[PDB]
């Protein structure tokens, strides 16, 4: 309706503010994905991924990487976001977390979303680990 004032180059100071505030909290928990390795720079988009899993490794280890892309058009627009690896978890876990990812970009619809998908999917998962639903051979 109304794009002009605040050009999409606006929103790579949010993203980018995002990259440093999280790295931050996982100086040593963060991944490079960008198109920034080895080279200078190509056609990055500030998205990066984050390691994430449980607090401890009994029963389980519960490792999950979540991956988030800030569109060209956020917070304008909503990003992306993707787990890999899933060792423990078998795919309940993860698809309850989507549906928990609506909730909080709703809340945080403008600001940063990473630290709060990552707390979200970090406090839950580790609680799960605590309280999980074994069955043992599926």
């Amino acid at each position: 309706m109304s794009l002009s004032h605040l050009t999409l180059d606006q929103y790579y100071e949010i993203q980018c503010n995002e990259l440093e505030a999280i790295r931050s909290i996982y100086m040593d928990d963060f991944t490079d994905l960008t198109k920034r390795k080895s080279s200078w720079d190509k056609q990055p988009q500030i998205i990066f991924e984050i390691t994430l899993r449980s607090v401890d490794k009994e029963p389980v280890e519960s490792s999950i990487t979540l991956h988030f892309a800030m569109t060209p058009m956020y917070p304008y627009t909503a990003p992306e976001i993707e787990f890999k690896n899933v060792q423990n978890v078998m795919d309940s876990q993860l698809q309850m977390l989507k549906s928990e990812f609506k909730k909080i970009h709703n809340t945080s619809r403008g600001q940063e979303i990473i630290f709060e998908i990552t707390s979200f999917t970090q406090e839950k998962l580790d609680e799960f680990q605590n309280v999980v639903n074994t069955q043992s051979l599926e």
